């Protein structure tokens, strides 16, 4: 409260980490439903149903541009990604395997990161 500081962790090297677990995700062999917008215009469907959408390319933009206000507004973005990706594809398809693989990849890497 005021004039009473909390112990807040050391969030110094948040950018550069999360930068590395962008690039792990970004060369991941499942990574290919996720490099690049859903073209929306090859895609019926995906502008109404999906009303946010996520990509690894439209995360980089905003991670080297100073859009994320901090570590956890970057996650959001990332689960986002996957969250999308199970709304609009069977689990038994190949971007809905690739999704679950990548969101099981991405949140190990958050983990093993960030938790202590
Ligand atoms: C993430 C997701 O839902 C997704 C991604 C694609 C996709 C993957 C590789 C290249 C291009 C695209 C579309 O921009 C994709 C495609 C989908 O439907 C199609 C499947 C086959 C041919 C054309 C469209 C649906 C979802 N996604």
């Amino acid at each position: 409260s005021m004039s009473v500081k909390k112990p807040k962790r050391d969030d110094s090297k948040d950018l550069a980490l999360c930068s590395m677990i962008l690039t792990e995700m970004e060369t991941h062999e499942d990574a290919w439903p996720f490099l690049l917008p859903v073209n929306l215009k090859l895609v019926p469907g995906y502008k109404k149903v999906i009303k946010k959408p996520m990509d690894f390319s439209t995360i980089r933009e905003k991670l080297s541009s100073g859009q994320y206000p901090n570590l956890e507004t970057f996650a959001l973005d990332v689960r986002l990604v996957f969250d999308n990706c199970e709304t609009f594809n069977e689990d038994d398809s190949d971007i809905g395997r690739a999704g679950h693989n990548m969101r099981k990849y991405f949140e190990k890497k958050w983990t093993d990161t960030f938790k202590v």
